[PDB]
């Protein structure tokens, strides 16, 4: 069974789940051959049968659930640094204000359920629940921009090996 931590709210209807925390909320559904319960404290994932297929979404089914207690509960980040003379970012509401060397700066907004923190001029954090939609959010920030070949200047991730 997945260990529900303090704080964590799970609700099953049928096989759709879902699942909230300090770090966010979201909802997924199964496979309908799989049985999920709330087991007081834990969730607890039941296969119909023994055969192979049933085995291997046993398993998958219960990492997901797992990954989603551990989005909602502990979160999920992706860091960018910014390289450049004149390059940074800023925080102005809700949205990511960039300048990277265009004549105006470039704004991005989150979605519902994304954040984007700015502790430095130079670093961009992005961050929530979903493990996958913060990987695709950082990758269009850095696309704006992306690292240049002759001196690096750009936005690249913060382990970046972009030697020039």
């Amino acid at each position: 069974p997945i260990e529900i931590p303090a704080g964590v709210t799970v609700t099953v209807n049928g096989n759709t789940v879902t699942v909230k925390g300090p770090k966010g909320e979201l909802t997924r559904t199964f496979h309908p051959d799989m049985t999920i319960t709330v087991e007081g404290n834990v969730i607890t994932v039941t296969r119909p049968s023994d055969e192979k297929h049933h085995r291997a979404l046993h398993g998958t089914t219960r990492s997901l659930l797992a990954n989603m207690v551990e989005g909602v509960s502990k979160g999920y980040e992706k860091a960018l640094e910014l390289v450049g003379v004149g390059y940074r970012a800023s925080k102005q509401g809700k949205k990511l204000v960039l300048s990277v060397g265009y004549s105006h700066p470039v704004e991005i907004e989150p979605e519902e359920g994304l954040e984007i923190e700015v502790p430095s001029q130079t670093k961009i954090i992005v961050k929530g629940a979903d493990k996958q939609r913060v990987g695709e959010l950082a990758a269009n920030i850095r696309a704006v921009r992306p690292p240049e070949p002759y001196k690096g200047k750009g936005i690249r991730y913060e382990g970046e090996l972009v030697r020039l």
